[PDB]
């Protein structure tokens, strides 16, 4: 048996597949992404993690996609929080929300091993990429909605592409943008936010 007690009395046990999705852009200074890192890994601290309750995928985009953390990684809660606090910064010119949704589409929910968890992916945004990657944005999330993988969108800082964040707000009502003013901030909206993510999920059956 390979899990571990809950850190916290605030903690999500509820049927959920939850994705973090981690602005790799230079947006995001060394050390900023460092607390985007930690917004990330006390999200996990509060969250049941176990192929049974919550599983957790965890992804670092900017040109393309890097994952350190699958869905269905049978490791400790504790490892996949040290994977997610050692994550590296990239630091690039270009963090791609369309390629990144598509990874999520295309790779993480290719297809359904779970039907009875929710699938939310919860995209970290400080950036905006350039107008010519975005050709298929809305078709990844129109995609993702179809799935039923709600598409949280948590912009952080002036230069967090509004306008993306307001279309996938749009596509399904459970798309609900978080706007933030810096990664500052994150500790002080992340118990509402993984509230409303954790009241979205199935509720385990009672214990018979």
């Amino acid at each position: 048996d390979i899990s571990e007690p809950p850190l916290h009395d605030f903690y999500c046990s509820r049927l959920l597949d939850l994705v973090f999705l981690l602005d790799g852009s230079s947006r995001l200074s060394e050390a900023e992404f460092e607390v985007l890192k930690a917004f990330v890994v006390d999200m996990m601290e509060r969250l049941r993690i176990s192929q049974k309750w919550v599983r957790v995928a965890v992804v670092e985009y900017h040109d393309g996609s890097h994952a350190y953390i699958g869905l269905k990684d049978r490791k400790r809660p504790s490892e996949l929080r040290r994977i997610a606090s050692q994550v590296k910064y990239a630091g690039s010119q270009v963090a791609s929300t369309s390629e990144v949704l598509k990874y999520t589409l295309f790779q993480i929910f290719s297809k359904i091993d779970r039907p009875e968890a929710s699938r939310i992916a919860l995209l970290l945004m400080a950036s905006q990429e350039p107008q010519r990657m975005s050709r298929n944005f809305v078709r990844y999330v129109q995609g993702l909605k179809k799935k039923k993988v709600i598409v949280i969108p948590v912009g952080i800082g002036p230069h967090a592409n509004l306008k993306q964040i307001r279309l996938i707000e749009k596509q399904a009502p459970e798309n609900k943008a978080f706007v933030l003013s810096s990664v500052d901030e994150l500790e002080q909206q992340r118990d509402e936010i993984v509230s409303y993510l954790c009241d979205l999920a199935p509720e385990a059956p009672p214990p018979t």
